[PDB]
């Protein structure tokens, strides 16, 4: 029914808030993973 | 002692391949989320 | 396999650590060469 | 004796001779060494 729509919705908006949440903290991995990245192929891996 | 450097440097390469390995479903991770907070900056 | 070359990398750590305690010891031939040059290009060498 | 003076500074200009030759090939063997380090600093 919609209101059990509109409950998942509010839900995946939930999700999609905690995701964008999650943003600054992945993009600091991802930067970390770079760096490894860069090291490894430098070394020869 | 010799044994335990090479524990340490061993589980470092490891832990510098893994990172490595992980950085392109990383990078999918960040575009989700990109996505993600566009949608949810704009609707909420 | 990802075994071998774990041990093969680990060597190649092992080469840079000596070459990098062989830096010193390096450092002071280029300064005795370079002191050697400056007196074989002084008497017309 | 003559003939010694001349067998030391012969040898002393090759040995200058030969010290003046290497000087390029051992500054790169001086910053392949520095790369190395600054790489083995980073990551051991």
């Amino acid at each position: 029914s919609d209101v059990e729509n509109f409950e998942r919705l509010f839900s995946k908006l939930k999700e999609m808030k905690d995701k964008a949440a999650t943003l600054p903290h992945e993009q600091r991995k991802v930067h970390a993973e770079k760096v490894a990245k860069a090291f490894w192929m430098a070394i020869g891996g």
